[PDB]
């Protein structure tokens, strides 16, 4: 599994700030837009993009406050991310797109798709965000930690002071061991504690047992859209998974129209770090059927 990031940096200024993005493959045609989540960046897609770039333009932005993008002093609510990604997409002049999304990138991708359905040709997803009714549904190995992330005083000590989302959550949610050079790529944007605000606001925005209400409402809305939309869907899942365990992937294969599922083998949350080649090769095999 490759540890390098051989992509030339591209930057675009939107709403006063620069956003970094990978842009490879053909210069035109339908682009494939890769959206990462918490606490990652376009680095998470580095071994998947090479399977797709031979046929399609691949664009992978670093969300505002993350990766190589600038760091405005925001509270970094999901709504701030929505504003920046909406502006990024229009600044690049994108018309129709194929989405490849994960975690908070999936909440951004699905919410953008529900609002711009005529512009989405297909959605490839994995370990995505859905309304979580109770903590019972959260797996035991990670439940008490995520509860601490959402409690005062404690969640900020863990995520901002101790960097628990980078040093703990990230590697503990990859089955194979991440190496120090990979961990340093993920650590780079957050070397200064104050720059870790997005890492703490994100878990506090997850819709669980009804809160926060605004996010629950918007996630319910895109789920209803997804269950009634004929857009082609490709869902990758692992065992035991975290947000989408095996039993839930099988149920979604049924409850979502035109949905193909792919078993990646062992995996927790950052599936891209356990089987990037199967994820990339299957996306490449699936794209021509969208023509």
């Amino acid at each position: 599994i490759g540890t390098g990031f051989p992509f030339d940096p591209h930057y675009v200024e939107v709403l006063g700030e620069r956003m970094h993005y990978v842009d490879v493959g053909p210069r035109d045609g339908t682009p494939v837009l890769f959206l990462h989540g918490n606490p990652t960046s376009s680095y998470l897609w580095r071994n998947i993009i090479p399977h797709v770039a031979p046929s399609h333009r691949c664009i992978a932005p670093d969300l505002i406050g993350m990766g190589k993008s600038d760091k405005p002093d925001l509270d970094y609510f999901f709504d701030d991310h929505v504003r920046y990604l909406d502006a990024f997409i229009e600044a690049l002049g994108l018309e129709e797109v194929v989405l490849v999304i994960h975690d908070w990138g999936s909440a951004l991708g699905f919410h953008w798709a529900k609002r711009n359905p005529e512009r989405v040709k297909g959605i490839a997803c994995m370990e995505f965000i859905r309304p979580i009714p109770t903590w019972d549904e959260w797996p035991e190995f990670a439940r008490e930690t995520f509860q601490a992330f959402r409690t005062a005083d404690v969640g900020r000590e863990l995520i901002i002071d101790q960097n628990a989302f980078i040093e703990g959550v990230l590697p503990k949610c990859v089955v194979r061991p991440l190496t120090e050079v990979e961990m340093d790529h993920y650590r780079e944007p957050f070397l200064k504690p104050v720059d870790r605000e997005p890492l703490w606001r994100f878990p506090n925005e997850i819709p669980i047992a009804g809160e926060p209400a605004n996010i629950v409402a918007l996630v319910e809305a895109y789920m209803n859209w997804l269950h009634q939309s004929p857009v082609p869907k490709l869902l990758f899942w692992g065992t035991p998974g975290v947000l989408i365990p095996p039993a839930e992937a099988a149920r979604l294969a049924e409850s979502l129209p035109n949905c193909k599922t792919v078993d990646i083998g062992p995996g927790l949350h950052y599936l891209q770090e356990d089987n990037p080649d199967l994820i990339g090769s299957e996306i490449a095999r699936w794209l021509p059927g969208l023509a």
